[PDB]
């Protein structure tokens, strides 16, 4: 059922997936353990990516959610990194790609920090890095994220020093960071259905100057 459908670099949407990856780089406190030392990405593609099954299954929910909040489904955009991203934008989210071991519970963790989501696209903690080179901070393969429309409705805020269901009352938990000054916020859902994988972003981590 998938397309993907490339979008021109002088396209306007192009533009504002690339800055939004680019401008929620941030330094994490593993100083580039698991997804490398970088300031910044070389974008190497951005799709669109078009399943009408999907998309249908995630607006049903959208709209069960902001039924039960009062007409407001709390809708974000968000960075996914994953192992299963190919999985990902042919079958959509659902609990097989769930991190096990998260802070907040068996879910789907998304991130407004593109460079947290690149933490998990070579695996947990990053596994042993790129399969061609086993680096962690590979300069050379090519990674992708999923930038993603998600929908948050009530969700439950966890203050934080940094399949399940979600808190009785609530449709997502928020990770609020207490520590991390410049961290950006962290957000899990327990349903797939309440996110759809919008655009597959390529990139490589670029090495400082
Ligand atoms: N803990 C996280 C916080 C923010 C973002 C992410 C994220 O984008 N992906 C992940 C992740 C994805 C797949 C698997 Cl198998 C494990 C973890 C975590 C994660
Ligand atoms: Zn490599």
């Amino acid at each position: 059922g998938t397309i993907l459908i490339d979008l021109s670099p002088d396209d306007k949407e192009f533009q504002s997936v690339e800055e939004e990856m680019q401008s929620t780089v941030r330094e994490h406190r593993d100083g580039g353990h698991a997804g490398g030392i970088f300031n910044r990405y070389n974008i190497l593609k951005i799709q669109k990516v078009c399943n009408k099954k999907l998309w249908e299954r995630y607006t049903h929910r959208r709209k069960e959610v902001s039924e039960e909040n009062h007409n407001h489904a709390n809708e974000r955009m968000l960075f996914h990194g994953s192992p299963f991203v190919n999985a990902i934008i042919h079958k959509g989210f659902d609990e097989r790609h769930a991190y096990i071991g998260g802070m907040f519970g068996a879910g789907i963790y998304f991130a407004e920090n593109s460079s947290k989501s690149n933490q998990y696209v070579y695996g947990i903690g990053g596994g042993t890095g790129c399969p061609v080179h086993k680096d962690r901070s590979c300069y050379i393969c090519h990674r992708q994220l999923l930038f993603c429309r998600v929908t948050l409705g009530k969700s439950f805020l966890q203050f934080s020093a940094m399949m399940a269901h979600s808190p009785p009352g609530h449709h997502s938990v928020t990770g609020r960071p207490s520590v991390n000054g410049l961290a950006l916020a962290e957000y899990v859902i327990y349903r797939g259905e309440q996110a759809y994988p919008e655009y597959l972003i390529t990139y490589q981590i670029m090495r400082p100057e």
